[PDB]
């Protein structure tokens, strides 16, 4: 238990005493600021980097990040790289730390800080998490948490399942939805129609629907899909 005694100590005692002169000052703000970077270059990795990060908001900080990040994300690693990183590493950090918990890590410290690395890491888990549900079982926290008017806008116009299980913020519901139904629907060959109206409908439907149909376009999807694939 001197994790929390230690960690909740240090963090109130330096906290609380460091927004209150000469050599004492300076001798405890250096001593608490050289102090913290030994602790947390190594449980009280989330109160010792929280609290010592989000209290006070050029050698230590590039030798200690730079040993603490090298040996932290070379030695496995999500909380130094994100506690220390939050107060090209991505693809190298991903692909050699997710090609040798990955999921946490990869997605945690990927998600938590631009389009290649979110089309080839958010495109590479379908195939490579695949190719041995997936929204459910994997739980990327990237597309939740970073991007998703680019990534969704741009890929909008596979896609049902995560669009319509990581969707569930109105511009790009709106532009998205109105862009790829306008365009989708007038730029008419089943599994586009399908997929497109499925994708669109299933993902578009998902209070959102009695705040976003006060309805009237639902005729459009339902008359076409069943019309055209009862009648063909």
């Amino acid at each position: 238990l001197t994790v929390a005694s230690l960690e909740a100590l240090s963090g109130l005692l330096k906290l609380f005493i460091s927004y209150f002169v000469g050599i004492g000052s300076k001798l405890l703000d250096h001593l608490l600021a050289w102090a913290q970077p030994r602790t947390l270059q190594q449980s009280t990795v989330q109160i010792i980097v929280a609290i010592l990060d989000v209290f006070h908001l050029a050698h230590k900080f590039m030798n200690d990040l730079m040993n603490a990040l090298l040996y932290l994300e070379n030695n496995l690693p999500f909380r130094e790289p994100l506690a220390k990183f939050l107060d090209p590493d991505e693809s190298f950090e991903y692909f050699f730390n997710e090609f040798s918990e990955i999921t946490t890590r990869f997605v945690y410290f990927v998600g938590l800080d631009s389009s290649l690395r979110a089309k080839v890491l958010e495109s590479l888990p379908r195939v490579r998490g695949l190719l041995h549900c997936v929204r459910f079982s994997n739980l990327v926290d990237l597309c939740e948490s970073l991007e998703e008017l680019l990534g969704e806008l741009l890929d909008a116009g596979v896609c049902l399942t995560l669009k319509r299980s990581s969707n569930v913020f109105q511009v790009d519901q709106g532009f998205e939805t109105l862009q790829l139904l306008y365009i989708e629907y007038f730029k008419s060959l089943g599994h586009e129609k399908v997929f497109n109206f499925i994708d669109k409908i299933s993902k578009e439907g998902l209070f959102d629907d009695f705040i976003f149909n006060e309805k009237c376009q639902d005729i459009p999807t339902v008359q076409q899909t069943l019309d055209t694939i009862i009648r063909m």
